């Protein structure tokens, strides 16, 4: 919708995707897949499924990663659809930019397993690689949308049951508030074109399963927020989640927390899936592999 080509081609991607006709569970998830589908795998990207606890997984590394340093990776999809299938082109160009390596995971999804069982996933996960000698130090958590407020709920769990906390957390677009109350879900809801507040409260309605809207670990807008590591929040300026991801920033630093927020202008939805044909995809994601260095790094 602003203009460069690169970004032009990305939108008419997504804009083509959200015109799709669809009508199954099944039909949206393998439409994602598609929309994401010709991008391929880098040649040299080393990938390797395997059960974490229990929990479906994917190690994803580049030539050379340090094979110590992990960025433990919760997918978007509104907590219903995406897998590796449609975030691993994207996780493994994080992986170089940081040289570390990305375990992303195949978490559980509604409406058949409902809220909260991505955040016993995401713990049973991080339990795997303490139980497998991997340092909390050297251990970041990332996600996006969905994800992205997993990160934070997941980070939250993880103090409240007393496990050494990781040493960040990075959050993509982070959907943190069920009930879409941010202004730009009124603001931007002409300006976004993949994201807007009916599909998000129908998506937080199956993953809930009639469970409370607001109970902190689906909203962590109402968490507490108290000991949480440094945060790296992305978020673009035509989002209609942009005041989620400003919220987030907000209430994290009157925790106490080292967060810092980057609202990109004119990106769309977790624009950094589009890296490999997009020129703010790599920036940003080379502002994550800098951030990811420094912490775990």
């Amino acid at each position: 919708m602003a203009k460069s080509p690169e970004l032009d081609r990305v939108i008419g991607m997504i804009r083509e995707r959200a015109a799709t006709p669809r009508k199954t569970t099944d039909d949206d998830r393998r439409l994602y897949e598609t929309m994401l589908g010709s991008m391929p795998l880098d040649d040299d990207i080393q990938t390797e499924r395997l059960g974490v606890n229990g929990v479906p997984a994917e190690w994803i590394y580049a030539p050379g990663a340090r094979d110590d340093q992990v960025f433990l990776y919760l997918h978007g999809g509104g907590y219903v659809i995406g897998s590796m299938r449609t975030h691993r082109v994207m996780l493994s160009h994080i992986a170089r930019a940081a040289g570390c390596r990305v375990l992303g995971l195949d978490y559980r999804l509604a409406p058949e397993t409902p809220f909260p069982a991505p955040v016993e996933d995401t713990v049973a996960a991080y339990r795997w690689l303490l139980a497998h000698g991997y340092d909390p130090s050297r251990i970041a958590l990332g996600g996006d949308s969905a994800g992205g407020g997993l990160v934070v709920a997941a980070l939250v769990a993880l103090r409240y049951i007393g496990e050494p906390l990781p040493a960040a957390g990075v959050c993509l677009s982070p959907w943190i508030d069920m009930e879409a109350t941010g202004e730009s879900f009124t603001t931007n809801a002409t300006m976004d074109p993949s994201v807007n507040k009916e599909r998000v409260m129908s998506i937080a309605a199956l993953y809930l399963g009639g469970k409370n809207p607001q109970a902190p670990l689906a909203s962590p807008l109402y968490a507490d927020l108290q000991g949480l590591p440094p945060l790296l929040v992305q978020v673009g300026g035509i989002e209609t989640l942009l005041d989620d991801a400003r919220a987030l920033t907000t209430r994290a630093k009157a925790a106490g927390v080292d967060a810092d927020l980057e609202v990109w202008d004119d990106m769309p939805h977790v624009w950094q899936h589009f890296a490999p044909i997009l020129p703010e995809g790599k920036q940003a994601i080379a502002r994550i592999g800098e951030f990811l260095r420094k912490q775990i790094g």
